[PDB]
């Protein structure tokens, strides 16, 4: 199994950023996608998930709005459009893929994370 992350870098406050993830080897039975930050010194934070299953879409109030997670199910790739960005979102941002069963989480995949750095 593999998650590949792609498409960081530097980019001025109100600017434009899309974060790639390609996901080999995982099941897409019910498979849960999405992407966590984690500034220096600070907690890793959820940011945004889609259901592989549908596409169903959630956010963090901070992200609500400015970003937008995609899902291409023939390329096993999930995307993060990131819209109107401010220097709070400067990061390392994680991608993950979970499956729950019977509340049991049965895997738990993270990329190596990718920088994000906004500046003013």
């Amino acid at each position: 199994v593999q998650l590949v992350e792609s498409g960081g870098g530097s980019v001025q406050a109100g600017g434009s950023l899309r974060l790639s993830c390609a996901a080999s080897g995982v099941p897409s039975s019910s498979r849960v996608m999405g992407w966590f930050r984690q500034a220096p010194g600070k907690q890793r934070e959820f940011v945004a998930a889609i259901s592989w299953t549908s596409g169903n879409v959630y956010y963090a109030d901070s992200v609500k709005g400015r970003f937008t997670i995609t899902r291409d199910n023939a390329k096993n790739t999930m995307y993060l459009q990131m819209d109107s960005l401010k220097p709070e979102d400067t990061a390392v941002y994680y991608c993950n893929a979970r499956r729950i069963r019977f509340g049991v989480r049965v895997y738990d995949y993270w990329g190596q994370g990718t920088q994000v750095t906004v500046s003013s």
